[PDB]
């Protein structure tokens, strides 16, 4: 039993946009932009909507890059995260009460201040690879076990 989420990386040839989450799940970490998919909404439409809500950016073309399932031991619901990439956006990043977006050069990605799984799958994202992953966490800082494989079809 899993709940759908989206995650969007605005990845340009020389930088990536991340947002410092100020509240809720993952507050205090840099992350891509995303959230829960709504009833009657497609996953891609949810990804576009969340990118706007959290970053202020409008995306047209979204590319599927991965699917990652997160398990937190002691929590019944799995997070089924559909990851997307875009290099084509409109607008300028907006800081709000919920999120502080900032651009990072690719060699300065702040892995120590990101979810630990990102250290595994971001290198694949940066090399334009697609993937399926599963990360089992104990709390929010420890990966107990994981699987990650490259795929041709997300
Ligand atoms: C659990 N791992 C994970 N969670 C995320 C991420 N970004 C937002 N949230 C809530 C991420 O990259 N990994």
């Amino acid at each position: 039993a899993s709940r759908l989420y989206t995650l969007v990386l605005v990845l340009q040839p020389q930088r990536v946009l991340l947002g410092m989450k100020k509240r809720g799940f993952g507050a205090g970490r840099w992350n891509g932009f995303g959230g829960k998919v709504q009833e009657g909404e497609t996953i891609e439409d949810g990804a576009r909507r969340e990118l706007q809500e959290e970053s202020g950016l409008t995306v047209d073309a979204l590319h599927k890059v991965g699917q990652i399932v997160f398990e937190f031991v002691g929590e019944p619901e799995l997070m089924d995260v559909h990851v997307f990439c875009t290099d084509s956006i409109q607008g300028t990043p907006v800081e709000s009460d919920e999120m502080r977006p900032c651009w990072f050069q690719l060699d300065q990605i702040p892995f120590k201040d990101m979810w630990p799984d990102d250290s595994y799958w971001f290198p694949l994202l940066l090399q334009k690879k697609k993937f399926h992953g599963y990360f089992k966490f104990q709390g929010q800082d420890t990966i107990l076990d994981y699987t990650l494989r490259e795929v041709d079809t997300v």
